[PDB]
């Protein structure tokens, strides 16, 4: 009828009522009073106003993007930030607490089936939870969204619900732990990029155990590649790690007095290149949280304490200034003698290892002249590695304490990645980052649109394949696969000739005009254009093979390994071949394979703005993000398709009580099929498989009420 959607080049799409109709064309006056003509095939039809902020867009009866679009935005107008989309859960970060997730909100969400209660994260947490249980197996929250789009902080929801859950049922229990493992991750692994005040510069997947009954008895957390750049460099309108900042606010003194350090971030080189303060973050407040993180997960004083000299030996080594008299030496040794100290080392072997860093010839050497550009690059490197593997420790450190060895049967594992991000300047850390996303992605499409219509298949279930256009096989292979960009770093790694301009001649032959997803770019300079599934990415090659390679000065790791300070002997112990993208792209397969094995549940945070507005919505902004994600198809899907099954088994087993007089039947599958036509339900929501028994959307939910009932 008169009520429609009608395309807006501002807003993507705004409310109309239709005035008038002819040849093919339509008339119609918008909600901000214009009066338009646009194409028939152009009009959308509005919801009733009885499906308005409804809590699952499956049960809208038209399904458009103006119609996902609006009930997301009417929904949000009223500060109701979570909304079902079929199987999945889509999320718009309120840039403002709200009082959604007290203790009284857990304890009332614990045990509620999807329909019984609004759309929330605890209702995700809390179903995985009972499908863990029922099914016997292992499953996944699945966490996706650009940086800023509240990823960490939903993940932080997830293992709260469980930690509360089994609070109801080191220097503390293993719930407070758990909790105290993201606060000691962040001061090292998180920072101010311009997209989030408190982005998380790596990847981890979070493991949390649970006995045979449900009971809490573990967890583990492994971490991916962490952004080591950051330790000495940052552009513009970012900052350092935070801990840099949390040392340096002087909350404790004893700490400024032990590093010997002032309280300036601008005399410390490696941190002061961009921002050195957040309006968000009370760097003093944080300093507390993090030093008690480390006791609740029961650090010792001496773990704790050189953790903070190794990060205050950094900031001086970043100071250690270097001249000519092409040979370097040092131009002085005030900031080579402190990093000395607070790394047990001698500082005239440090100064001469990097001066004069040796060649192996056999069981014999040869003394490597060094200009002050390589000294100054070296001594770089050395920071980030002493960086990287201390971060790495402080992980396994972790690890040890929440690892109990209370009974295990099956967990509920929590996937939070770096977030899809696109700065004025992006280099090889970027697509290390925007290829994870794009991977994540493609894990959603190939188990919502390929696995999905494979099942159905393979069932004998009447279907036709649909086209749902979510395939990003093209990108991921140009990023992945032998030939494509990795594989020519990777190959122009170990190539003692090779330059950055020998690898972008080489990404420019393979692919230019030749694979789809690349380009020419467009300000700083950029040398290629990447099309991924959510924007157009211009990178910068430069030190990309030095980078890959991750050469160091093997004279003064060395002297690391003879370490009087216990934990920097600890971190180069091991240290002796894979390229860093290589074994990126190995933890990233491995990570793939063992999330096939299990229940996925994904749930999709969206960004409403770039300017950390509360309840602004960015309409282009946020159809983008719906449009890249498969918002639209993954619910179509669930409408169109059987999103429920149960093995014939454990299905007459389940809902036996239903009516027990119909199967007072040996064979399953005829006991699941005389026991559902005994029931007032439309025969028409079910369908018969070769081992399950497929239901359409709402029926399994109408099934479990009637069981819930006769309980
Ligand atoms: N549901 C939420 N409730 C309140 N604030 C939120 C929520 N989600 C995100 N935020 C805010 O947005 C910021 C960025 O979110 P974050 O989880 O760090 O993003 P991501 O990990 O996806 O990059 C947070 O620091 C917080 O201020
Ligand atoms: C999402 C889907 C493939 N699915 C189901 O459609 C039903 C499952 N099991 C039944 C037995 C169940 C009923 C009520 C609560 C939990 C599990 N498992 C499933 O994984
Ligand atoms: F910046 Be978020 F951690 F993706
Ligand atoms: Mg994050």
């Amino acid at each position: 009828k008169k009520d429609v959607f009608v395309p807006d080049d501002k807003e993507e799409f705004v409310k109309a009522t239709i005035l008038s109709r002819e040849g093919g064309k339509v008339t119609a006056e918008t909600e901000h009073g214009k009066t338009v003509t646009v194409k028939e095939d152009q009009v959308l039809q509005q919801n009733p106003p009885k499906f308005d902020k409804i809590e699952d867009m499956a049960m809208l009866t038209f399904l458009h993007e103006p119609a996902v679009l609006y009930n997301l935005k009417e929904r949000y107008a009223s500060w109701m930030i979570y909304t079902y989309s079929g199987l999945f859960c889509v999320t718009i970060n309120p840039y403002k607490w709200l009082p959604v997730y007290n203790a009284e909100v857990v304890a009332a969400y614990r045990g509620k089936k999807r329909s019984e209660a609004p759309p929330h994260i605890f209702s995700i947490s809390d179903n995985a939870y009972q499908y863990m249980l029922t099914d016997r197996e292992n499953q996944s929250i699945l966490i996706t969204g650009e940086s800023g789009a509240g990823k960490t902080v939903n993940t932080k929801r997830v293992i709260q619900y469980f930690a509360v859950i089994a609070a109801i049922g080191g220097k503390g229990t293993l719930e407070d732990q758990i909790i105290q493992a993201n606060p000691a991750l962040e001061a090292f692994g998180n920072a101010k990029t311009v997209r989030n005040d408190n982005s998380s510069r790596f990847g981890k997947f979070i493991r949390i155990h649970f006995g045979a009954t449900g009971k809490l008895a573990s967890a583990d957390i492994e971490t991916y590649l962490l952004e080591k750049s950051r330790v000495i460099f940052q552009l513009k309108a970012e900052r350092d790690y935070h801990i840099f900042y949390q040392i340096l606010s002087n909350k404790k003194p004893e700490l400024l007095d032990m590093l010997l350090i002032t309280n300036n971030p601008y005399d410390y080189a490696f941190i002061s290149q961009g921002e050195t303060t957040v309006a968000s973050i009370d760097d003093a407040e944080e300093l507390m949280a993090t030093d008690n993180a480390f006791d609740v997960l029961g650090f010792t004083t001496e773990e704790k304490n050189s953790m903070y000299k190794l990060t205050g030996a950094i900031m001086h080594f970043g100071n250690m200034k270097f001249k000519l008299k092409e040979q370097a030496e040092p131009d002085g040794t005030e900031e080579a003698d402190k990093s000395a100290y607070l790394m047990g080392l001698n500082s005239a072997d440090l100064l001469k290892g990097l001066c004069h860093p040796r060649v192996k010839v056999g069981n014999e050497y040869v003394t490597k002249g060094q200009n002050v550009q390589q000294v100054v690059y070296a001594k770089g490197a050395l920071a980030k590695a002493v960086y990287e593997r201390m971060f790495n420790w402080m992980v396994t450190r972790i690890n040890a304490t929440l690892e109990t060895k209370q009974p295990r049967q099956y967990f509920i594992g929590v996937l939070d990645i770096a977030g899809f991000e696109i700065f004025d300047f992006n280099s090889f850390e970027q697509l290390c980052i925007n290829f994870t996303n794009e991977k994540l992605q493609q894990f959603f499409n190939h188990h919502m649109f390929v696995l999905e219509q494979e099942e159905y298949k393979k069932e004998g279930i009447e279907w036709e394949f649909i086209d749902f256009g979510m395939d990003l096989q093209a990108c991921i292979d140009l990023i992945e696969k032998p030939m494509g960009i990795m594989s020519i770093l990777e190959e122009e790694c170990m190539f003692p000739k090779a330059t950055d301009m020998t690898f972008k001649a080489k990404l420019f032959d393979n692919h230019l005009g030749k694979s789809s997803n690349f380009q020419k770019p467009r300000k700083p300079e950029a040398h290629f254009s990447l099309i991924h599934y959510a924007g157009t990415v211009d990178y910068n090659i430069i030190g990309w093979l030095q980078k890959n390679k991750d050469p160091l000065n093997e004279t003064v790791v060395d002297l690391y390994k003879k370490s009087s300070l216990k934990m920097l002997s600890s971190l180069f112990a091991n240290y002796a071949f894979q390229t860093v993208s290589a074994l990126h792209r190995e933890n990233l397969n491995k990570l793939m394979t063992n999330l096939r094995s299990t229940h996925p549940h994904f749930v999709r945070c969206i960004i409403p703005n770039e300017t950390k507005s509360p309840g602004v919505i960015d309409n282009p902004l946020v159809m983008h993000q719906l449009r890249c994600n498969g918002v639209l198809e993954g619910i179509r899907i669930c409408r169109k398709g059987f999103p429920n099954r149960i093995l014939y088994g454990d299905f007459r087993q389940r809902y036996r009580i239903l009516n027990p007089a119909a199967i007072p039947d040996i064979d399953s599958r005829k006991g699941a099929e005389k026991l559902l036509g005994s029931l007032d339900i439309d025969h028409n929501q079910y369908k018969f498989g070769h081992t399950k028994v497929f239901f359409k959307a709402g029926l399994l939910g109408l099934l479990e009420e009637m069981r819930d009932e006769r309980l």
